[PDB]
DNA sequence: CAAGCGCACCTAATTTCCTAAATTAGAA
DNA sequence: TTCTAATTTAG
RNA sequence: UUCGUCGGUUCAGCGACGAUAAGCCGAGAAGUGCCAAUAAAACUGUUAAGUGGUUUGGUAACGCUCGGUAAGGUAGCCAAAAGGCUGAAACUCCGUGCACAAAGACCGCACGGACGCUUCACAUGUGGAGUGUGAACGGAAAUUAGGUGCGCUUG
């Protein structure tokens, strides 16, 4: 329901940046000592004080909290100036049964503490040139005649990529700004904003026009990928290949000085039960996508990771619990799911693939996975040809 | 003029109680130990911010021997916790809570500041001794006995046990002659400590002694330098002779990237498992990498072991008596050492450590294009960076390896003084 | 794969520490 | 009555 | 010719052993989440209204909490019963003592020899020392910085 996003802050729109930083650090001061000071009036009031120190007329702490801070961080705006307060308040509830018994010393707050935001205090536009303006309402009123500093301070964010979608959402009218915050980072010397979006998420239905393509990969067992999103899901089977070397290794011992019918038991049943816990992750990756078909090839060897295992079992139980949760699978032809390109198409080391009439890189599974994701890829491959 | 060292002693049964009983009195005391670090560092933090408020409000500092009632933090602390902590010893206690707020103390500017937050201790906490509550006694028939004094009077009385807790230690290989230089007299016992190791499920005794080092004489103006090289792990020089000692990597990264490579490879595994592997905690999800544990730290300890001894060793050998080394403070230095993920402030802090058993000083000293400097001539020029493998000085015709010359270059008495005259 | 939030689990780098004198109390 | 472990705080 | 347990600590070998251990199971309710009821602090606005989301009890999916699970080898007799005697078993061999009747706890220690073996020395040998599988043996806590894994969201 609420999630956040972060915005590269470019530059204020009617400040110099000198004054911009010089109101964003003092305003960090006040909001460190507002956190500070409410852990320790919640100490105060939870009865944590020893007794030297007493030798309220609120009803909660953070009432407390607020009306006496309220007077020294005065440069803050009330709202921002609660809200941080309700944080340092909330941790010091959640800890509190560890402050007592004796697990935890004291919650304590960085120098770079990010400040805070109000829905009712953070608006954004965008502009006839492109250029996205997101305002903050960060000082009270004293404040904005001590400053000279009126109306609200504009600043001018990045917004591209995945981003985008985001924002656009978020000023069409869909997505609302929730409680937000201003993030420093030392390291890269930028400002960032974290808007936080609340949307309605929507209950995902299968669709058939979504594919989940499966193929058995080289460096690891079965690589999922769709071409409707970027999502990569992988099967990495490195217990399998622990079993293996114990199996060979104890059947090579047990060689020298009814033995073995234990071991053929045990690889045999091994098998049933890693095609139970593949087949169940596997579908559940449809699920979640909600890929109302799976693509997977039908089926030597071929040099997959799986050296020697059953596939057909494996394939079977992945129809079987496909068509217990309403998907459809398909078997496709893979003649060269592998050499061809996922977005050039031009049907041209081993870990890694390469597009020579496109440039494009990426893990030789994930791209056979993808090439299989598209549909009814046999007939483009036999028109490719 | 006095060094000191520790060795660890595994426990090896209770000479008069049951494993049962000692493992319930030893979890509680741990218990004990944890609630009265965290308690002391809250009376500390207490104390910071009504001192604050005091000096704001009344104009000027609270004197401690006014409010609280005792000189320091650590008086009035031992007064609250000991009511709430009545089963640790009180010579434990009191060591513990001094540990607490002497760390509150030492970084009290960086609390305010911001900069470090307010230490926080772990339920794992080793239990405290001190020299007053150790006594080790031997037996005619090699058996090595431990008097431990843990518990308080109170405590003895509840869990019936009417005089020090006793238990059998193994001392062998050099922990068998740390004991009898203990128990002869040359070395004095110190505050030690009881830890837990919990991958052998064993206790140790941790024996923290005082001792003489043993200094020869060795002149100052023989120096070995140091150099984390490109190639080699660690390459020696010296000034007065043309000896190199190298120390090739031959295992360096392999064993993290290994250990690194499973535990990420299980970790995910946690997907796809079977049915007694989710639904329990994140303990059992995370079981399979308890094996991992400690593989790659404790590999690198004895790395960086062998590589200090080795160092060590190869000054006396020389007979030096000063091992000049760079300063890798706020990764200063070189950005490309054979290395990659190396703990090169262990393996410093061991050479420098050993060194001063050795009687040898140790000098950092800032490095600036030294890797490009020409020991024969002192001409700093950049043209010689041939992949930082070979060394070519183009105004002398001089050609060698380049970790030589970083280490031939670092053994230059007063170098970074030097540099600075040559190029700034 | 990329970017955020929450949680915890691993490494390294850096610092401080590793009391003790005096008094009391219980057992011989 | 002596004495050796605990116990309390100064610095 | 894979992982792991024991053999004093770390790494490596060795001897025995166990592994589908990247496996199996149990109880419970501090949290994430789901169900139900209730709606505080604060802010804007005269007030009305709005933003904000507080407290309590349930269920039991969980990277929810607490936990349990395999791994070296060992000697019997006497008395009715307590106890007594003999002295087996783990990283070279022998002798003499001390200590050991079931063990999470015992398989060890000291002294003298042999046999290897690491240093040194004096003339390939000889003699001192350490040495018993090899190397090593200064750790604990905290903070800071980065990374990783899991879940959620957007693309
Ligand atoms: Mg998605
Ligand atoms: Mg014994
Ligand atoms: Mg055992
Ligand atoms: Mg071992
Ligand atoms: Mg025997
Ligand atoms: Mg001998
Ligand atoms: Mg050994
Ligand atoms: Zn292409
Ligand atoms: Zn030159």
């Amino acid at each position: 329901m609420i999630k956040v996003y972060r915005y590269e802050i470019v530059k204020p729109l009617d400040l110099d940046w000198k004054e911009f930083g010089t109101i964003l650090r003092q305003l960090q001061q006040e909001t460190r000592f507002a956190l500070n000071k409410a852990t320790q009036l919640a100490w105060e009031w939870m009865g944590f004080s020893s007794d030297y120190k007493d030798n309220l007329g609120y009803t909660n702490v953070h009432g407390y909290a607020y009306h006496t801070i309220k007077t020294k961080a005065y440069r803050l705006n009330s709202g921002n100036l609660s809200q941080t307060i309700k944080r340092a308040t909330d941790r010091f509830k959640a800890y509190q049964k560890e402050i007592l018994r004796g697990d935890m010393s004291i919650p304590s707050y960085k120098r770079d503490i990010p400040l805070d935001l109000i829905k009712e205090n953070i608006s954004v536009n965008r502009m006839n040139h492109g250029d996205y303006i997101a305002s903050l309402s960060l000082l009270s009123n004293p404040a904005k005649q001590e400053m000279n500093v009126k109306r609200k301070i504009s600043v001018i964010i990045i917004v591209r990529g995945a981003g985008k979608t985001i924002m656009d959402r978020i000023l069409s009218g869909e997505y609302q700004v929730s409680a937000s915050q201003i993030i420093h980072d030392d390291r890269k010397n930028k400002w960032y904003l974290n808007i936080s979006y609340d949307f309605e998420p929507q209950t995902r239905v299968l669709d058939l026009n979504k594919i989940m393509g499966i193929d058995l990969g080289v460096a690891v067992a079965v690589y999922m990928a769709f071409q409707h999103t970027p999502a990569r899901y992988k099967l990495e089977g490195g217990e399998i290949e622990n079993f293996r070397r114990q199996v060979e290794s104890r059947r090579i011992s047990m060689l020298r000085q009814k033995p073995i019918e234990q071991l053929r038991d045990k690889i045999a049943n091994f098998r049933d039960t890693t095609n139970h816990r593949y087949s169940r992750y596997i579908v559940d990756m449809a699920i979640k996508e909600g890929c109302g078909t799976i693509q997977m090839e039908d089926l030597d060897i071929g040099s997959r990771f799986l050296q020697n295992w059953t596939y057909y079992d494996l394939q079977q139980k992945i129809i079987y619990k496909a068509e217990e949760a309403g998907i459809k699978v398909i078997k496709i032809d893979p003649q060269y799911t592998s050499q061809r390109c996922s977005e050039c198409g031009n049907i041209d080391g081993q870990a890694i693939f390469k597009c020579r009439a496109c440039g494009y890189e990426a893990n030789a599974d994930y791209n056979a996975a993808r090439n299989i994701a598209i549909p009814n890829i046999d007939k483009i491959i036999a028109e490719s040809i």
